C-alpha cells in the first residue's frame, strides 16, 4: 500500500461507521499526472482506536482487494498510518452505499434496474473466484454506486464492490451472530469455513437486499432467533418482486459444495 502523509489529508463530514470503523469524506491533496497539484474528494476510513489491534485484518481486507485491479472493485490509494491512527484512503463514490441508495429510491427502481446491478455484481464475484480470492463480506452496504441510470442516454447504473473490512475469522461471536443472514451457516458453525462457497451465500443475501429495497433480511430477529432459523434450515422469504427468488435460494445452499459457480450464476441472470 502506498503511503500517504497525514498532513495531505483534510478530514470533513462523518459519513456514518462500520465494524470497528469511523467513515469520513475528506480531501488529499497530491501531485498527480503531469505534475500538476490535485484536491482529490477521498473516502478515508479509520479502525476505532481501541480496536487498533484489529489493524492487520482491517489493512489485509483492502490489501487483498488492492493486489487486483478491476472496473467493479473500489480503488484504493493508500493508507495513512502517521501516530496512532490506521487510515484506509479509498476513492470517493458519489452516490454511497446500495443499501441506502435502495431504500432513498424504492418507488423508482424497477427490475431491469435490479438486474443490471446484480449482473454487475455477479460479474465481480466471477473476477475474484476465477483468481480464487475471497471477499469474506457481500453485502448491499459494500456494494457503492458510481453512476446513476440515465434512462435519456440509455445508461445503466454502475457499482463496485467496496473492501470486506475485518475479516470474520476474526471478529467477536456476537458480531457474526448479528451479521446472519449475510454470513454462512457453516461459517457461524465455524468462523474458519471461510471459503469462496462463502460470498456464493452472501452474494444470494445480497441479491435479497437488492429486491427488497432496503430492508435487512431477518432484521427482526435477534441474535438467538437468527441462530435458530439457521439450526431449523429455514430460507430468507420471496421478495415481493419474485423476479430473482430462485436465485437468492440457489446461492443460499446450506451445502456449501452446491453453491453455484458464478459463472452458472451469470448465465442465469442472463436469462431473465
Ligand atoms: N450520505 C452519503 C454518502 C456516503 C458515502 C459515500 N461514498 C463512499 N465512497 C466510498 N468508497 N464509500 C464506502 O466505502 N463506504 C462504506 C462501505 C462499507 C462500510 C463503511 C463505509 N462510501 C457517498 C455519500
Amino acid at each position: 500500500f502506498h503511503k500517504i502523509r497525514n498532513e495531505d489529508l483534510i478530514f470533513n463530514e462523518s459519513l456514518g461507521q462500520g465494524t470497528f470503523t469511523k467513515i469520513f469524506k475528506g480531501v488529499r491533496r497530491e501531485v498527480g499526472d503531469y505534475g500538476q497539484l490535485h484536491e482529490t474528494e477521498v473516502l478515508l476510513k479509520v479502525l476505532d482506536k481501541a480496536h487498533r489491534n484489529y489493524s492487520e485484518s482491517f489493512f489485509e481486507a483492502a490489501s487483498m482487494m488492492s493486489k487486483l485491479s478491476h472496473k467493479h472493485l473500489v480503488l484504493n490509494y493508500g493508507v495513512c498510518v502517521c501516530g496512532d491512527e490506521n487510515i484506509l484512503v479509498q476513492e470517493f463514490v458519489k452516490f454511497g452505499s446500495l443499501d441506502t441508495y435502495l431504500k432513498k429510491n424504492k418507488n423508482c427502481i424497477n427490475i431491469l434496474w435490479k438486474l443490471e446491478v446484480a449482473k454487475q455484481l455477479a460479474a465481480a464475484m466471477h473476477f475474484l473466484e476465477e483468481n480464487t480470492l475471497i471477499h469474506g463480506n457481500v453485502c448491499a452496504k459494500n456494494i457503492l454506486l458510481i453512476r446513476e441510470e440515465d434512462r435519456k442516454t440509455g445508461n445503466p447504473p454502475f457499482i463496485k464492490l467496496s473492501d470486506p473490512g475485518i475479516s470474520i475469522t476474526v471478529l467477536p461471536k456476537d458480531i457474526l451472530q448479528e451479521r446472519i443472514p449475510w454470513v454462512p451457516p457453516e461459517c457461524i458453525e465455524n468462523p474458519k469455513n471461510l471459503n469462496l462457497a462463502t460470498d456464493k451465500w452472501s452474494f444470494g443475501t445480497t441479491l435479497w437486499e437488492i429486491c427488497s429495497g432496503g430492508d435487512k433480511p431477518l432484521s427482526a430477529l435477534d441474535s438467538q432467533r437468527k441462530l435458530q432459523f439457521y439450526e431449523d434450515r429455514h430460507q430468507l422469504p420471496a421478495p415481493k418482486a419474485a423476479e430473482l427468488a430462485n436465485l437468492i435460494n440457489n446461492c443460499m445452499d446450506y451445502e456449501p459444495d452446491h453453491r453455484p459457480s458464478f459463472r452458472a450464476i451469470i448465465r442465469d441472470l442472463n436469462s431473465l
